[PDB]
């Protein structure tokens, strides 16, 4: 069924990708789908490679899915991750603002604080929180990256340009756009908070649970609610910034191999999905968290025929992004 060229960002994902192909080949017949690995330094290089027919697939946060749909790449979502459980799949997750207990500040008091973001342009780590704080930012609010840098007193916004927006990398010099940057992604943003570099981490509802197994340790953290109060990390359903579409695998519109990508991932989730194998796991890895796919995912769902990013993401989230990039006060 031909080979799907998967795009791995940096060495940790490259390692997991190699294991993915090795294990798939050990259980799949010469008739079944196979995986090949193409390593890039950033998800941006992956989008380029896919559009240039140098790679076939890569999983992207919904905010990035939107970006990849823009010309001249025009990539489309083909397979979505789903969370929660297989019995009740969730094609969305909650964006939350995690902070340390007794730090003494609410959402409307974030000015002058230090921020840890999953990455520039990502849903929970950027689009949602910055979209909500837009008008609190000092003018001129454009370019947004600089206004955010001026609002906080130091941040870590992976993938941001450290030359033009130096303070956005104050918490993670260089703003590396891969796991090479220890403060990249959900768990990286959380570590940025835990280590004490930042005062707040913009991540998802499962992030703290993925990093602190004991409740006693989680009790030292809280969430900032939109009504300017704080609640326990377990109460995210009643204290989140917003809900966002799940991260999805994108591919080319023409000769994109979406049928094979699904065939590969569908069989893969049966062989190496949650609790399926003692040899390999699609949703976890001894090499790191959220490599290739999010650890919080429980499986995959095929995206409807020919659906583009805008339609897939939904009018609400698309509007959120457009209002962030446009909008006034
Ligand atoms: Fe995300
Ligand atoms: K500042």
């Amino acid at each position: 069924d031909k080979t799907v060229r998967w795009c791995a960002v940096s060495e940790h994902e490259a390692t997991k990708c190699q294991s993915f192909r090795d294990h798939m080949k050990s259980v799949i017949p010469s008739d079944g789908p196979s995986v090949a690995c193409v390593k890039k330094a950033s998800y941006l290089d992956c989008i380029r490679a896919i559009a240039a027919n140098e790679a076939d697939a890569v999983t992207l946060d919904a905010g990035l899915v939107y970006d990849a749909y823009l010309a001249p790449n025009n990539l489309k979502p083909v397979v979505a991750e789903f969370y929660g459980s297989k019995e009740d799949p969730q094609t969305f997750y909650y964006a939350v603002a995690v902070v340390k207990k007794d730090s003494g500040f609410q959402m409307n008091q974030l000015r002058g604080k230090k921020s840890c973001h999953t990455g520039l342009g990502r849903s929970a780590g950027w689009n949602i929180p910055i979209g909500l704080l837009y008008c609190d930012l000092p003018e001129p609010r454009k370019p947004l990256e600089k206004a955010v840098a001026n609002f906080f007193s130091g941040s870590c916004a992976p993938c941001a340009d450290g030359t033009d927006f130096p303070q956005l990398c104050q918490l993670c010099p260089g703003c590396g756009c891969s796991t090479l940057n220890q403060y990249f992604g959900y768990s990286g943003a959380f570590k940025c908070l835990k280590d004490g570099a930042g005062d707040v981490a913009f991540v998802k509802h499962s992030t703290i649970f993925e990093n602190l197994a004991n409740k006693a340790d989680r009790d030292q953290y809280e969430l900032l609610c939109l009504d300017n109060t704080r609640k326990p990390v377990d109460e995210y359903k009643d204290c989140h910034l917003a809900q966002v579409p799940s991260q999805t695998v994108v591919a080319r519109s023409m000769g994109g191999k979406e049928d094979l990508i699904w065939e590969l991932l569908n069989q893969a989730q049966e062989h190496f999905g949650k609790d399926k194998s003692k040899e390999f796991q699609l949703f976890s890895s001894p090499h790191g968290k959220d490599l290739l796919f999010k650890d919080s995912a429980h499986g995959f769902l095929k995206v409807p025929p020919r659906m583009d990013a805008k339609m897939y993401l939904g009018y609400e989230y698309v509007t959120a992004i457009r209002n962030l990039r446009e909008g006034t006060c």
